[PDB]
């Protein structure tokens, strides 16, 4: 499959795609950020594979960049696959309690800080990590960049079906969405896991598709 993808979306945020075949899925695309705070540079998930997550990483280095942290959105391997890898080469890697809670539970490396609240600032009045609640799973979290109004919303933005609900909470989704619509109605961008950008009408979308998928349940 091709080489880990990465594209400027605007100053000091670019997206990164990586490419993996996935057992029921195919091959899935896979969407996330990077955010630079002066020469520090932050991961907003990393790629499926170490591969991937040591190219994205060297890319950044090259260019003169530290990598200072990373925040996976939830447990799944499209957004923590290179936790093992960053660990081993000392780069922070962060994950809600509840997301290293399932990565311990389903065998799998943690991240080497974790957190309890509902609101975590990564980076002061930069980088806001956020759990609406359960949805396409029961940690997924966002990230929001005040400074570009740009919504990192992960696996839990699902504007055009819900994907695979293996750990999908469905009942909540609806309530998690509105919570997630009343928090960040301002976003001018949101960027999804395997969506096309939109602006803030992705997360009605979201609502919708996950009453749908309530209901048809
Ligand atoms: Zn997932
Ligand atoms: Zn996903």
């Amino acid at each position: 499959l091709p080489d880990l993808k990465i594209e400027k979306l605007e100053e000091g945020v670019f997206v990164h795609t990586s490419f993996e075949e996935v057992n029921g899925w195919g091959v899935v695309t896979k969407h996330g950020l990077v955010v630079l705070v002066n020469t520090d540079a932050y991961l907003i998930d990393t790629p499926f594979t170490a591969t991937d997550t040591e190219k994205l990483v060297n890319w950044f280095v090259e260019r003169g960049y530290e990598i200072k942290g990373t925040i996976s959105s939830h447990f799944h391997s499209d957004s923590t696959g290179g936790i093992e890898w960053l660990n081993s080469q000392s780069i922070p890697t962060y994950a809600s309690e509840l997301t290293n809670e399932l990565l311990k539970k389903s065998g799998k490396v943690q991240a080497k800080y974790s957190f309890s609240e509902v609101s975590y600032w990564l980076v002061k009045n930069k980088i806001e990590v956020f759990y609406p609640g359960p949805g396409h799973t029961q940690d997924n979290l966002v990230v929001w960049l005040p400074e570009s109004k740009i919504l990192f919303g992960g696996c839990f933005i699902k504007p055009h079906g819900l994907g695979n609900l293996g750990d999908a909470n469905l009942e909540a989704w609806p309530k998690s969405a509105k919570i997630l619509m009343s928090k960040y109605g301002k976003a001018k961008l949101v960027v999804s896991s395997h969506s096309e950008k939109g602006d803030a009408s992705l997360m009605k979308r979201t609502w919708e598709q996950a009453l749908k998928g309530l209901k048809e349940s």
